[PDB]
């Protein structure tokens, strides 16, 4: 109980900021996550011995892919930590417990391929889960790891609290399916504007938690330019591999995923910032005012991408 994790001074200060980069030392990421849980939740939330065992199984079930990896898991959980810390009073005890675990687990056992490629490949997972294929797999993997012996970090919860937290986790992981984001943002938009957005309505909470999950999942677009730019390379290394695999099934891939069309990537980033990122953080800022720094950082990176096209870098 009296065993606080502390970070070196630069990390202690910068981890509070939305734009924090968890760094290149993998050995520090578990401790960074524990520190975030202890400050976001309490030193009481989780029995440390169980949490540390949970974290190491979770790490072991992420794959060595360019982007959808362990570092992404912890980066997404750090964004959730920043939102939750800048919106202290708005979230329940159980939500704070659940959402950092959801974010750490949201891409469990990802192979670096989209739901579309599983469907065209005819992967067993596409037969088992017709929509949000990889996301239902991520939640399935989460439940499996929680049910390993010595891994149930939720044991001190009641039967009802247990079901509520796993329901929070399930909706949260499903919501990272970007196919679901568009409808979810549109409905949050209409609720906020007409003024009917009511945070005591559990269905309205679900929607808001989903937008947060999208915001955290995309947060590589909200980092300082050199981080955002270098993460773009890992992101497109998975897209191009998926494009290669599409051509192998005799399907010309969308240009995004075609490694012959690398010249079209900067224009593709504009589309993505304009169509997905800018609206995502706009709507989130309107619902949760203290997350504005995500919108600001997102807008700055859009400006950096327009500069790449103009030729000035
Ligand atoms: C097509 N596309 C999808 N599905 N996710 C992303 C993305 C996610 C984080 C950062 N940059 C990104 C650029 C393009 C993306
Ligand atoms: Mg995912
Ligand atoms: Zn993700």
């Amino acid at each position: 109980g009296l065993m606080q994790f502390t970070l070196p001074v630069r990390l202690c200060k910068e981890i509070e900021l939305f734009h924090f980069d968890i760094g290149p030392f993998e050995n520090m990421w578990p401790g960074i996550f524990v520190y975030m849980v202890h400050r976001s939740c309490g030193t009481s939330c989780f029995e440390l011995e169980k949490l540390c065992r949970f974290i190491m199984s979770v790490k072991k079930n992420y794959r060595r892919v360019p982007y959808h990896n362990w570092k992404h898991a912890v980066t997404v959980a750090h964004c959730m930590y920043a939102i939750l810390q800048n919106n202290h009073t708005l979230f329940t005890d159980l939500e704070r417990k659940g959402l950092l675990i959801a974010c750490l687990c949201h891409d469990l056992d990802h192979r670096g391929f989209s739901n579309s490629y599983l469907q065209k490949f005819d992967h067993p997972l596409a037969a088992l889960y017709s929509t949000s294929t990889m996301e239902q797999h991520h939640f399935s993997q989460t439940v499996s790891i929680l049910q390993l012996e010595g891994h149930n970090i939720f044991s001190t919860l009641s039967s009802s609290e247990y079901e509520q937290v796993l329901e929070i986790i399930r909706k949260a992981i499903i919501a990272t399916d970007l196919a679901l984001y568009f409808g979810n943002r549109k409905q949050l938009e209409e609720m906020y504007q007409t003024g009917s957005l009511n945070l005591n309505n559990q269905s309205h909470r679900d929607r808001v938690i989903g937008l947060m999950m999208t915001a955290c999942d995309l947060c590589s677009v909200t980092k300082l330019w050199p981080v955002t730019k270098l993460t773009a390379n890992d992101i497109y290394a998975e897209f191009w591999a998926e494009g290669d695999e599409m051509k192998k099934l005799g399907i010309q891939p969308i240009p995004m995923m075609d490694r012959d069309k690398k010249d079209e990537v900067p224009q593709g980033q504009l589309g993505f910032y304009n169509a997905v990122a800018i609206p995502c953080y706009t709507t989130l800022t309107q619902i949760l005012p203290p997350t504005e720094p995500l919108l600001k950082a997102c807008r700055d990176n859009l400006s950096q991408w327009e500069k790449v096209i103009r030729g000035e870098e």
